[PDB]
DNA sequence: TCTCGGGTCCTAGGACCC
DNA sequence: GGGTCCTAGGACCC
């Protein structure tokens, strides 16, 4: 009843593209992320960058600060798409459970393959090559007999390589293995999971199941299955997206509602031609919108309605502007849509 | 250094249905 | 009293 997972995750994504485009990149510290004056944040750096400090996530000032040569590039996205498109097309070469968790990332369900004498191992391998010839790009991967252990096989021994995790070697890798590093336990969980004592999947073992479920909820039981290997999450293929949003964020806190207003004119038209694109009548199931304080406290107000409609969400923002506001200046605008279930 | 923008899933109270 | 819908927020991931 063992499976075959493969996690297939790009190397520095969205860099490796630019610098394989231009290769004076590629010995120089780079970024994709916004500049500082319009007060963005790291999306991805490159390793001569991470070298000094700079990661996914940072503000960009303090990446600057640890690096001060850092060239920074705004970021191609159809670029991105165009090799997210290629890497996926090759990953169906060898099956059809596929499960992609973003442009750079998916799952492979390789169990019921003929491929390299049904080796995980060597289609994985067969995989990073090919991707590397046609792409020139650089990928690593992680095999293993459920979801979660494949994943983060993938970034032992990254870039450019990959690790395999047998159903023998699991226990061992469980004892001493990071509560963080599981996927789903961020920051929050695991300094609450620290506080009692709790760092590893060895610890977890030794805990009872229902104070887990006390003290997390379903959640609790999600560690204690992980701590012990368990993962019976099948790689899915038919996943498709529930929303689309679209925010921004100025280089200025804003203070008036003529502001405020003149930005969701600029916002609409984008959130109108995204929707199009998978929905072109404009039919869904909820509208909305966000504000995001001076200070980092922010709401959403969304309702049920069918069709997209500007007007409807600049009342909304005036609601919740007159509303929820209380004279912070506000850094960003956001709009919403939840779209139909079937 | 001063904190993005695209999403996913979970929770939880009161409404509403039976 | 027991489901399921409706809304808001939070944690998390890439
Ligand atoms: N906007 C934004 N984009 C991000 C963020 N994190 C990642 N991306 C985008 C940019 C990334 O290029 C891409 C894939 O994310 P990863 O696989 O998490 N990291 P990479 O592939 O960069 O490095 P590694 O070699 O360690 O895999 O997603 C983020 O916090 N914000
Ligand atoms: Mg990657
Ligand atoms: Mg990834």
């Amino acid at each position: 009843g063992s499976r075959k997972i493969i996690h297939v995750d790009m190397d520095c994504f969205f860099a490796a593209v630019e610098m394989r485009d231009n290769p004076a990149l590629r010995d120089i510290p780079i970024a994709i992320g916004g500049s500082r004056e319009r007060r963005g944040v790291i999306s991805t750096a490159n390793y001569p960058a991470r070298k000094f400090g700079v990661r996914s996530a940072m503000p960009t000032g303090m990446a600057l600060k640890l690096c001060p040569h850092l060239t920074l590039l705004p970021g191609r996205f159809d670029a991105y798409k165009e090799a997210s498109n290629h890497i996926r097309e090759i990953f169906s070469r060898y099956t059809s459970r596929i499960e992609p968790l973003s442009l750079d990332e998916a799952y492979l369900d390789v169990t019921d393959s003929v491929h390299c004498h049904g080796s995980a191992t060597l289609i994985a391998q067969e995989i990073r090559q090919t991707i590397f010839n046609e792409l020139q790009l650089t990928a690593s991967a992680g095999v293993a007999p459920v979801k979660f252990l494949a994943k983060i096989a993938s970034d032992m021994n990254k870039p450019n390589g990959q690790f395999v995790i047998t159903p023998a070697e699991v226990p061992a890798f469980l004892q001493t293995l990071p509560l963080a590093k599981i996927p789903g336990v961020g920051k929050v969980s695991a300094a609450k999971l620290e506080a009692m004592g709790l760092r590893t999947c060895g610890d977890v073992q030794k805990c009872d199941l229902v104070m887990l479920l006390k003290r997390f909820g379903k959640f609790g039981r999600i560690l204690w299955e992980r701590s012990q290997g368990i993962d019976e999450r099948d790689v899915n293929s038919e996943r498709l997206r529930k929303s689309v949003g679209v925010e921004r964020t100025m280089a200025e806190d804003i203070h008036h509602w003529s502001e405020c207003e003149a930005i969701i004119e600029r916002l609409y038209p984008e959130l109108e031609r995204r929707l199009a694109k998978v929905k072109p009548d404009l039919l869904i199931a909820r509208q909305g919108v966000k504000l995001k304080f001076d200070d980092f406290q922010q709401t959403t107000q969304e309702h049920v309605w069918p069709r997209l409609n500007k007007a409807d969400l600049i009342a909304t923002a005036r609601k919740t502007w007159d509303e929820r506001r209380g004279g912070r200046g506000v850094r960003l605008v956001g709009l919403h849509v939840t779209l139909l279930d079937p």
